[PDB]
DNA sequence: CAGGCCAAA
DNA sequence: TCGAA
DNA sequence: CAGGCCAAA
DNA sequence: TCGAA
DNA sequence: CAGGCCAAA
DNA sequence: CAGGCCAAA
DNA sequence: CAGGCCAAA
């Protein structure tokens, strides 16, 4: 029999977008030295071991998309980041012909140059590491002598301004010609740092294990043979990266009496849980279901995380485990692999009278060409005939919140805890 | 220009040509995420052949 | 079909000015549009002033 | 020679959308009759011939 | 610079013609990209920055 | 990948 | 076709 | 040799 | 399977 | 070898 | 085109 | 046999 109607279902429009950037980065070949970091609050006294492996911030949205693209993206509710890709090529590595010292005839045409690549060091459970900005000595510019006070947020903000420039009405407009326009090189300042405990003032039983042998977890190549070659190629598929919240549904409490109904979940976990661990071992690991949560669209929505533009440069793109959907969901913890690349410090051609590492270095600089692609997807659903887009309420989203109203998000800036990236309260910009 | 006959005329322009060398940053450290603020002297050498027929 | 063009780095979408559009207007400020409701004139659909809803 | 930059041009995103409807219409089989329409302003007096073609 | 001065010029020796010598000439005209300066603009400002000319 | 626009061909 | 195919 | 541990696969 | 095979 | 120019096609 | 969501498969 | 005329194509 002829069918005059068939179940065609909803009209839903899906939109895929792609964002590409090309960056050229300059890195300094820092010496590996030990710096003391004094105790401060809950931070214990510790030793820090510096490197020249600059952090590549491929985990953040500004790395892939301009302020104009970001501003336009807010007009597409339900936008999810789907995949991110990065390719790193190295160019010729420059090493100074001589050092500043005049007493030694240290100039030499012969060079030994080495390129260092570290993938996924951030997640190694027994290596405590972060990316830090150093201060350097005036006589030895390759030698860190302390820590800059710049935060990770401020570092990424400065990188973003270098990439995309100021507003046309800024008094400081001329200070940063946008590399997205010129294609000029940008200096990176955030370097992989390895920590270990400082037991000088420790009372009772001391842990005297020294350092982890972190060189056993990096790749090091002859830089003379890597000119104009790819050294890193990484692809990442996001688990849950909601960049713009979904369209709100038509609220069923306006239509139904049973809007606050209950139903079986069986043995399935449909509400996520928060895991807390304690490496001091004063308390055992705990798992708590039904964390404080807020809807991010709809009647009582709290959109602070998206209103504050946290996901542009302050927090990583991947946020799996931080958000919930009201359906029968399966959620796991997430983290993107870290990327650090750089040039090993080049010792100055001179004699020393002891069996030690070098104490003076030649100026050396890495030149890295970075390609990056980000793909996203958004939806325009029409559940109802009038009044714009509305999604099914099974698409409704929630976000972890703290009791003071601050949204909670994943952060990659702190060292891993049991190989995990912690989630912390966001800070208002 | 016009000619008095039954003419067909459109707007014109020749394509522009610009060539050069990108600035070469000086080998030095700076303490911020910016472009270079000091450069090495660098110079492009271009050999140009040109033919015009009339 | 619609387009999101990015001619500039900041401040949202901007198109090339060769995409700029104009519409016929009457002297009283009413936009002019085609209408199909009137009979054809020499086989043509006339354009008339729009009326405010 | 290896090209570090190529003219990729602008980023432009194109979006195609489709709209479907199904309608069922009832029409009346009108008689073809002649109605007089009186003159009004610039409208001249005329005869009108009706149809059932909706 | 290409073709030199007249033989009676007081400045004749200053520019030996490159059409005769084949020597190199320095160019001084460079591509420049403009954008609006909204520091003193009143009302609605256009804050789009620069076009990505690279 | 240039010549009266490019997101058209 | 006052490019020119 | 990267993504919720690696000494598991 | 909120990577994905 | 002519018809909106011929030195254009 | 139905059974714990569909815009997922 | 419809879309800037049809008795033109």
């Amino acid at each position: 029999a002829t069918a005059i109607l068939r179940p065609i279902g909803l009209h839903v429009e899906k939109f895929q977008q792609t964002y590409r950037k090309k960056w050229r980065f300059l890195t300094s070949a820092n010496a590996n030295v030990i710096l003391a970091e004094a105790a401060s609050g809950e931070r214990p006294a510790r030793w820090a071991l510096t490197t020249g492996m600059a952090s590549i911030p491929w985990e953040y949205l500004f790395f892939y998309m301009s302020p104009a693209e970001y501003n336009r993206m807010k007009n597409y509710p339900g936008t999810f980041a789907k995949s991110a890709s990065v390719r790193i090529r190295t160019w010729n590595t420059r090493v100074a012909f001589q050092t500043g010292d005049t007493q030694t005839a240290n100039a030499t045409l012969n060079q030994n140059k080495f390129l260092q690549v570290a993938k996924g060091i951030r997640s190694i459970p027994f290596i405590c590491s972060t990316n830090r900005k150093y201060t350097y000595s005036d006589t030895e510019p390759m030698q860190p002598t302390g820590f800059a006070t710049l935060t990770s947020y401020e570092y990424r903000d400065g990188l973003k301004i270098a990439m995309y420039g100021y507003d046309n009405d800024s008094a400081d407009f001329a200070k940063k010609p946008p590399a997205d326009a010129t294609g000029a090189e940008i200096y990176l300042q955030d370097y992989l740092t390895i920590y270990t405990n400082d037991a000088r003032a420790t009372t009772g039983t001391k842990i005297l294990a020294g350092f982890p042998p972190y060189k056993n977890f990096i790749e090091e190549f002859d830089a003379s043979a890597c000119i104009n070659t790819d050294v890193v190629a990484m692809d990442y598929d996001f688990s849950y990266a909601p960049l713009v919240p979904q369209f709100a549904p038509v609220p069923n409490n306006l239509i139904t009496q049973n809007y606050n109904a209950s139903y079986p979940a069986g043995t399935k976990n449909e509400v996520t849980a928060v895991k807390t661990t304690d490496s001091s071992q004063a308390t055992p690991p705990t798992q708590v279901r039904n964390a404080p949560r807020k809807y991010i669209q709809g009647p009582n929505a709290d959109t602070t995380f998206f209103d504050e533009e946290q996901n542009y440069l302050r927090v990583p793109i991947e946020q799996g485990g931080i958000f919930e959907e009201v359906n029968v969901e399966t959620v796991h913890d997430t983290q993107m692999p870290s990327i650090n690349v750089g040039i090993r410090a080049v010792p100055k051609l001179t004699t020393i009278d002891e069996t030690t590492q070098a104490n003076s270095w030649l100026d050396a600089q890495g030149y890295f060409e970075v390609d990056c692609v980000l793909t996203t997807e958004s939806v325009d659903p029409y559940t109802y005939i009038k009044g714009g887009c509305y999604s099914a309420n099974t698409k409704s989203q929630l976000q972890y919140f703290a009791s003071d109203g601050r949204p909670i998000a994943k952060v990659y800036d702190n060292p891993n805890v049991y190989g995990r990236m912690q989630m912390i309260k966001t800070v208002k910009p």
